[PDB]
């Protein structure tokens, strides 16, 4: 149960670098990585775009002294209350990051620390996330409202599935937070699963839940079960990601107030119209039977009836996948970002 000190966790890491910040002229460095701008601030960590050798990198900053103060209740097994700081959570996130090595997952290239401040060195995925959220999901702009073409979606889904194969099957890790935010894309254009901050190791293929992002949580979480199968949880979440990719919106879980949310998921049936339906009125093409055939296999309420990562991978939908679809999109999308 109890993980040790950070030192004990990183005691087996082979590329642990000693923290050295410094300032040369108007520029701020972290071990030769020049600080450009912060790409995204998640208020448990920030992600920093950096430069070293005419190459771009992305360095996830964590801070022990800031994280150990944030302390929520968890309630133990034994009546007597237990407390867990968000730093405890990071201890587990480290261990995980420390052993992800995969071409479909975001793998770190080295960890920089002084045992308080941590910087995790990742490759820079020039196209940020799969989609960006602001009152709704969009590709590039709020004024330009484009839908990711289906021929390209396939790749994205195929690519993440492969990630799933590695974390579930090779590593025995459940992601527990599959989200457009965490599905990252470069210019070339590969797609890699990232962010392991809710991830944990499975026990006989299962997890102990009520943790992640509410609209991406499976119906199981709303039964009297305590152990849910980890793989299928990730799969459901990918289903939501697909739904989001389809109609650029969250399913029945349309935010506003969240009792409506938690009371719907477990029993309410998902409506499957044609792309712009949900998105028409905050502005004032579409899809086929086969498209929904695949998404429904993902979003089945009973998880045992829900499609495996195995069956999904070898399905008729992804049979006609072409990486040239993802390549052109990613290369063109990158062209539009450069000066935006
Ligand atoms: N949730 C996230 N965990 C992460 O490690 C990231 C990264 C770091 C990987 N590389 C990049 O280039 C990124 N661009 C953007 Br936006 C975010 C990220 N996000």
């Amino acid at each position: 149960g109890p993980l040790g000190s950070m030192k004990d966790i990183l005691s087996n890491y082979s590329n642990l670098i000693y923290l050295n910040k410094y300032v040369k002229e108007k520029d701020k460095y972290i071990n030769d990585y020049r600080i450009i701008r912060t790409l995204n601030q998640g208020k448990f960590n920030k992600i920093i775009l950096c430069e070293k050798d005419n190459k771009f990198y992305a360095l996830k900053k964590y801070e022990k002294s800031l994280l150990e103060k944030k302390r929520d209740f968890t309630k133990s097994n034994n009546d007597k209350i237990s407390i867990k700081s968000k730093y405890d959570d990071f201890k587990n996130e480290l261990q995980i990051i420390t052993d992800i090595k995969n071409e479909y997952c975001l793998t770190c290239e080295g960890i920089i620390t002084n045992y308080d401040e941590v910087y995790i060195i990742y490759e820079y995925m020039e196209n940020d996330s799969i989609l960006k959220f602001d009152e709704y999901f969009f590709v590039l702009d709020k004024n330009y409202t484009c839908f990711i073409p289906i021929q390209v979606i396939k790749c994205i889904i195929k690519s993440v599935l492969n990630s799933f194969s590695y974390i579930h099957n090779e590593k025995n890790i459940c992601h527990r937070d599959v989200k457009p935010s965490n599905i990252l894309m470069d210019k070339n254009g590969r797609v890699k699963l990232s962010d392991f901050g809710e991830s944990e190791y499975m026990v006989d293929k299962k997890i102990k839940g009520s943790r992640g992002t509410y609209e991406f949580m499976p119906p199981e979480f709303f039964s009297n079960e305590s152990s849910y199968n980890g793989a299928k949880v990730d799969i459901w979440s990918l289903g939501i990601c697909l739904y989001v990719m389809f109609y650029n919106v969250v399913p029945f879980s349309l935010k506003i107030s969240l009792v409506e949310l938690f009371n719907n998921i477990r029993t309410k049936n998902i409506e499957y119209p044609l792309d712009r339906n949900h998105f028409l009125y905050p502005l004032t093409n579409f899809l086929s039977n086969e498209d929904i055939d695949f998404l429904k296999l993902f979003l089945r309420k009973n998880p045992a009836e829900r499609i495996t990562s195995e069956d999904a991978l070898k399905h008729e939908w992804l049979a006609d996948t072409n990486i040239e679809d993802l390549r052109e999109f990613s290369k063109e999308l990158y062209k539009k970002r450069k000066k935006l």
